[PDB]
């Protein structure tokens, strides 16, 4: 688990990136987001999340937006 | 996607288990799990899912009650 920031969310496709300081940007889904709520993020908002790996490649879950 | 049926799931600890045809059960946290329900599961439940590995090994992602 980790800390990040959101760099581009696309609300109409719903997914976009995390950037990570010191490393790869993260792929977020909007499936991934946690809490009550529609289902978005914003570029800046600081999230905690887990790396996982799919077939597509490394993805982000459990995001909370702190 | 991938299907499963549920074996057990407690909801008092937010994790369980899915049975998977022809392969190991795959862990499931509430945090995977979709819908503005609350985020439980009930032993028998069918399911559409994901499997992703994660730091503990596979898991379940994109859970869905079918
Ligand atoms: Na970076
Ligand atoms: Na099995």
């Amino acid at each position: 688990m980790q800390r990040g920031k959101v760099k581009w969310f696309n609300n109409e496709k719903g997914y976009g990136f995390i950037e990570v300081e010191g490393g790869s940007d993260v792929f977020v889904h909007f499936t991934a987001i946690q809490g009550e709520g529609f289902k978005t993020l914003e570029e800046g908002q600081e999230v905690s999340f887990e790396i996982v790996q799919g077939n597509r490649g490394p993805q982000a879950a459990n995001v909370v937006k702190l």
